[PDB]
């Protein structure tokens, strides 16, 4: 239980150069029929917090803008404690996330690369979700998910995973709510023993949240106080 801090973005004055930004709606709405067009302009730093603002704005044929940012190509880790202190909006159509993808997405694709969603929230739910996605030993898409009640997602909460060669554990405010064994690649989990990079985004619409958007919730702000990675 002795952790050493190996990386952080505290967003004290700006966004570090460890982050790369996506642009646009991607392929079929980032694969989930999302409605937003991602931009760099939707990411700012105010008063020591990263602010991802989703807006009702027309660009590229789309009606919403937001930010999707990642450490891919800059920083990645194999095992560790990954955490962020986040305050997010709660409205119909909202889809904020703090998550990780395997560095090998560029060669094996998704979902074989593996995905660890440290925090996902949709719509106005009074809970948050922690999930892994992968391609198992039978060549089939697999997922394993858990949730925890959070009454005020609009307040800051700490979203964390502890990940080692045996397991991934999910916590909110230090409360354990989900766990997945990756020991010996059980259930075809071999790709979780590789380097993963971090992503932050707020999507608007999509298969999971649905297409009922509260247009009176714009502009909407997702606040990240910090992102920290510790390792043994
Ligand atoms: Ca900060």
């Amino acid at each position: 239980q002795n952790w050493t801090l190996v990386w952080q973005d505290e967003f004290t004055n700006g966004i570090s150069s460890d982050w790369v930004f996506e642009t646009g709606n991607g392929n079929s709405g980032w694969g989930n029929n999302e409605l937003q067009y991602y931009r760099r302009e939707n990411a700012t730093v105010e008063n020591g917090n990263l602010v991802i603002t989703a807006k009702r704005e027309s660009i590229g044929g789309y009606n919403y803008t937001s930010t999707r940012m990642k450490t891919q190509g800059r920083k990645s880790w194999k095992y560790g404690k990954v955490e962020a202190r986040i305050a997010m909006p709660s409205f119909m159509g909202s889809w904020p996330a703090f998550w990780m993808l395997g560095d090998n997405i560029s060669s094996v694709g998704w979902p074989a690369c593996g995905e660890i969603d440290i925090m996902e929230h949709v719509n106005t739910e009074a809970q948050t979700h922690g999930t892994i996605h992968w391609q198992d030993h039978n060549n089939t898409y697999a997922n394993y998910s858990g949730s925890i009640p959070v009454s005020s997602v609009t307040s800051y909460h700490i979203y964390t995973i502890e990940w080692d060669a045996s397991v991934i554990k999910w916590f909110v405010d230090g409360n354990l709510y989900h766990e997945a064994s990756i020991a010996n690649g059980v259930n075809g989990t071999s790709e979780f023993h590789n380097n993963f990079f971090i992503l932050l985004n707020m999507a608007i619409g999509g298969n999971w949240p649905g297409f009922n958007i509260d247009n009176n919730a714009f502009p909407a702000r997702m606040l990240v106080d910090y992102v920290r990675v510790y390792q043994k």
